[PDB]
């Protein structure tokens, strides 16, 4: 997240932070929301590689022991079936992983709520970004959970040609573009927490920003828009 700020410790518990295995050393690689006592919600490019992933949930500084922490494997992989490595543009970015054992719920691990299908958000929505991701364009990786305020941007306008143009389509959500705050390598997979009804919501799995840059002026953070998907998700969830 550039331009962001900590956020309070444990403030957002359906945060979750997706790992690889590198030699004998777990790396902090994408963000995930818990769904599920045992389901994970995250993007598809997050895990297009064949790599051992674990899930930890209850996280807030990635170098130290917060005392909240749980560790779990990731006994299952469900990509969406239209998913295209080479055409993130074309959307279909999300993935359901099913955890090996059921994380325990608590004051720190909580499930995200998601919204009802078809939801789409007013121009102009108060959301929230959060994670681990850079602070920087080409800079490095946050200790600890970070958040910024990343108001949407609806769909008339972030496919205008003076924003993402034709890049962007109806199935994902836009948010930022102010130049000083967004998602960042790192923050894939996460969420986009937005106010909706007195409660918050998540509403999207970020999925990727200008080439140019992290936080550019008029390329808003791009985001999986969730209540496009909640058929598959549910009726994968109701399978496996
Ligand atoms: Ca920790």
């Amino acid at each position: 997240v550039v331009g962001g700020t900590e956020a309070q410790r444990n403030s957002w518990p359906s945060q979750i932070s997706l790992q690889y295995r590198s030699g004998s050393s777990w790396a902090h690689t994408c963000g995930g929301t818990l769904i599920r006592q045992n389901w994970v919600m995250t993007a598809a490019h997050c895990v297009d590689r064949e790599l051992t992933f674990r899930v930890v949930v209850g996280e807030h500084n990635l170098n130290q022991n917060n005392g909240t922490e749980q560790y779990v494997g990731v006994q299952k992989i469900v990509v969406h079936p239209y998913w295209n490595t080479d055409d993130v543009a074309a959307g279909y970015d999300i993935a359901l992983l099913r955890l090996a054992q059921s994380v325990t719920l608590n004051s720190y691990v909580q499930l995200g709520v998601l919204p009802r299908a078809g939801t789409i958000l007013a121009n102009n929505s108060p959301c929230y970004i959060t994670g681990w991701g850079l602070t920087r364009t080409n800079g490095q990786l946050a200790q600890t959970l970070q958040q910024a305020y990343l108001p949407t941007v609806d769909y008339a306008i972030c496919s205008s040609s003076s924003y993402w143009g034709s890049t962007v389509k109806n199935s994902m959500v836009c948010a930022g573009g102010d130049g000083v705050r967004s998602g960042c390598q790192g923050d894939s997979g996460g969420p986009l927490h937005c106010l909706v009804n007195g409660q918050y919501a998540v509403h999207g799995v970020t999925s990727f920003v200008s080439r140019l840059g992290c936080n550019v002026t008029r390329k808003p953070t791009v985001f999986t828009r969730v209540s496009a998907y909640i058929s598959w998700i549910n009726n994968v969830i109701a399978s496996n």
